[PDB]
């Protein structure tokens, strides 16, 4: 069940997609971008179209969505991260294995100015960074804290019914951990300088 | 996608099924590890019915299925554990996160044994309290694999030119296999869980 505002693969189950500026897609990609990164240069946004990747995702938010009894379980956030690692990420999506104060696991940004950050987005040999928008399962969430591998349980009678996420704050979360495979499905890379 | 022969679980998302004796199902498990644990004496042996798990690695082995083109993508081995870790395993799997070092390591994921005498180890499935020993029988996607290294948290690529295409799993000998490594969730269905005691 691959999305209708992808384009034909020629029966391939992975493709990278550059977007036409000025077109729907990209303009609502961007504004998302320039809301906090107005300062930077866009050079060209991708549409990640990984059906594997997909099927995976849509199968843990159907999960999630039956778990939680609502849907709202789905935001979009931004992930930087240097050159080396977008081939992987675009093949394989996030890797918990590959500083982590709120838990040993994949970090997501509610602000495109703070992947933006060079430790993140690392520039690469051309001035060249690297971000995604991310569809990420953040589910039903609470504070994290320093050395968990998984989202703490709900409640400590019922230890293994678990948060789906974590984050730095509660009533107003700057950024989202998660801790499993197949919770965010990397949607669009941004490629842009300073 | 639940398998027909599962037990109804009236709408709930979870069970474990204990199994009788003199069945196939039960008998095959026992026999499995009694080829190489017959000094062991089996308690029980329970279905897992993991609704969420399955339709998790069920996608997993499709794609696999279709990257691989006609591999037995699908191996069937031991998984010993302590008794605080079985509540979580149950319900969510096998966690790389939460794995030992292994005494020889060929990577950072989570071990599986084709001998239940490996897994049958004391250091591995630790006798609770009252002496019971906790072993999986679990479901792996092995597909393509290479021997492993103690610095992997991935498995290797196929080709050093193409870092992206990997290995599904990792080894210890792959003329002799023994043990296999896997680095990502949803790789292993835990199917069985034995308890059994000295
Ligand atoms: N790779 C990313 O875009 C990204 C990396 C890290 C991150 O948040 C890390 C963090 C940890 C502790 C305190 C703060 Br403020 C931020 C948020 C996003």
């Amino acid at each position: 069940n691959l999305p209708e505002h992808w384009t034909d693969m020629n029966h391939q189950l992975f493709c990278m997609v550059q977007l036409e500026p000025g077109q729907s897609e990209y303009n609502t990609i961007k504004d998302k971008f320039t809301r906090t990164c107005s300062s930077y240069a866009i050079e060209k946004i991708e549409r990640i179209q990984n059906a594997f990747l997909w099927q995976s995702y849509q199968v843990k938010k159907r999960q999630m969505d039956i778990k939680n009894d609502h849907k709202n379980n789905e935001r979009l956030l931004f992930h930087g991260t240097d050159a080396d690692s977008v081939p992987y990420v675009n093949q394989h999506g996030f890797n918990r294995s590959c500083a982590v104060s709120y838990g040993k696991g994949t970090y997501f940004a509610v602000d495109a100015s703070y992947s933006a950050k060079d430790t993140y987005s690392k520039p690469d040999s051309n001035g060249r960074k690297h971000m995604y928008v991310v569809r990420v399962l953040t589910g039903v969430f609470t504070k994290g804290r320093a050395g968990l591998v998984t989202p703490p349980p709900k409640n400590p009678h019922n230890p293994t019914d678990l948060f789906d996420s974590v984050t730095n704050n509660t009533r107003s979360p700057k950024l989202f951990v998660v801790f499993f495979d197949n919770q965010a499905y990397p949607e669009y890379l941004i490629t842009f300088t300073a």
